[PDB]
């Protein structure tokens, strides 16, 4: 037993990290097969970031201006192209360490592991959630751009995120592996506000089920509620409205614990209206929303 | 910016995980060079765990009774020995994926990454702290035994922990890589209580410095304190007494932020005596103690 904010083993993704330099700008690239994927702002100087014309900027760049280093060996660039906000640098060698992989665009509320990188080298790994306002609350310094978010299903790595920027607010914005930003953000040094961030209700519910499984039951009450009544409370507290789809996904956890989803919603409701009163749940003094019901089932069953 | 409970990249340790089976018991092993290290309780049946005589039990086992599988290939055992609570299975092949490594016994309050494993396969990675009472608050199911804790210094992996058991309390106990348990625990299915767990004061202080660096400054006050006055408060709140050694380690953070260590102690003091009043620090509603001052400096500078 025990419940932790666990990230996937990062080994398969370490093997794909490269360093991409263009001019005086260095960031991370993702090497899969004979292609290196990196944020297109690698072609800009901080001066260009005010309002870059990426099409015009890329036109003054040749395959030889993109320096791609895999550890200590240089990769030969034989093609370059821009797909949305990412650059695809065709190299002459397929990465020997390319795992089975998919490029997926995740939905808000879903979770993933980020392998933070600097100069193509990994520094750490942590578990994130794509916020409902399409930002992530990461840990990213200068040069962390190009670091990827991913999930793993036995041997296949589903790359879902590539890091691009930190908003003036301190939250992080980025793209899927086709270069489409999650949210309204554009890769420009301009003030961009993220929308109202809501709490991922289904994830909090899943984490409440994980708490019951792990012995923390103090918050369980003698009450129940309806989806409509719960959603009136969730609205007031800027929680995502719970749907029958969310209840359906909570099914395995409801079955494992023997606690009906609406019963757990009534515990959540009392916790929202009354607070924790100085108590903790799974070592936390606030309601955790970065575990999906799939993460809870997975961690509580030891899927490798 | 942004502050996360970050684990080290787990790739170098994934390459060392093997599955060790003895009789009907399966757990994880750590393959470095021509040696596989695993908990000695792999030789026991749950019946034997009541009061095992490991010396007597091991004597009925031959090199051929220890099944060591690395992924899908079988390792040939040519020697077996017991060092304290670990078994060292000499195999005929040196692990091709052995990284530069050290076996280190960490001090309470220090942090490390755990690569949770089942049947020799990795399921996840998370950052832990060795508690002052020598337990860890992990996430470990049946078969997770043999999973290791470690730190990384550029290319060298310092293995510091091997998982052995879950105490009746739900907290975790284990050994260093020489088989010596951290704490008073013995590898036996007997009621073993961990001592009073205290809060790692120097780590909370370091995390308060990380909060200031990342923009969360609400908790900073117009007050100061002395080491003696602070320690009277820390005692009442079951915090570890702060020494001049702890203040010395906090030096880089004090210098980076411009906030004297004793000034930060006075903010901690007011937070202990008054609470957070519904506010958060680095997205947390409680005082975090699982980041050492080295982790804060490291994450805030992007060491790879
Ligand atoms: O934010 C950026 N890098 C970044 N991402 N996480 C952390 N950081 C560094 C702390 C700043 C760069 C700098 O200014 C811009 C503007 C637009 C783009 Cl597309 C990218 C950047
Ligand atoms: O606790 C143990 N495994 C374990 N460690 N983390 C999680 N778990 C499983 C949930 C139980 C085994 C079972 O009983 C004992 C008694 C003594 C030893 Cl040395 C080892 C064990």
């Amino acid at each position: 037993s025990g419940f932790r904010k666990m990230a996937f083993p990062s080994g398969k993704v370490e093997g794909c990290m490269v360093q991409v330099t263009c001019g005086t700008t260095t960031l991370n690239g993702l090497w899969l097969d004979d292609v290196v994927y990196c944020p297109r702002h690698v072609i800009c100087t901080s001066e260009d970031m005010l309002n870059p014309n990426y099409e015009d900027l890329l036109i003054r760049k040749s395959n030889h201006n993109f320096l791609v280093q895999a550890g200590n060996v240089q990769l030969r660039v034989i093609g370059h192209s821009m797909q949305n906000c990412v650059l695809k640098l065709k190299v002459d060698t397929a990465n020997p360490k390319t795992p089975k992989y998919k490029f997926v665009r995740i939905q808000p509320g879903q979770t993933f592991s980020v392998l933070a990188c600097y100069n193509g080298s990994p520094s750490g790994v942590y578990q994130c959630a794509m916020r409902p306002n399409f930002t992530i609350k990461g840990s990213f310094l200068n040069g962390s751009c190009g670091s990827v978010g991913f999930n793993i299903d036995y041997d296949c790595v589903s790359f879902c995120y590539m890091h691009h920027m930190e908003l003036p607010t301190g939250v992080h914005a980025g793209t899927d592996l086709e270069g489409n930003f999650y949210g309204p953000f554009v890769d420009r040094q301009t003030a961009q506000a993220a929308g109202t961030d809501t709490t991922i209700t289904v994830n909090v519910l899943a984490w409440l089920y994980a708490a019951v499984i792990n012995g923390d039951r103090w918050f369980l009450n003698r009450f129940t509620t309806t989806l409509n009544d719960f959603n009136l409370v969730a609205m007031k507290y800027n929680y995502e409205p719970l749907t029958q789809d969310h209840v359906d996904i909570l099914g395995p956890l409801s079955a494992q614990t023997g606690i009906a989803v609406l019963d757990m919603c009534a515990s959540l409701k009392e916790l929202l209206q009354n607070g924790m009163n100085g108590r903790t749940i799974l070592g936390s003094a606030l309601l955790e929303d970065e575990f999906t019901p799939f993460d809870v089932v997975r961690q509580c069953s030891g899927v490798t």
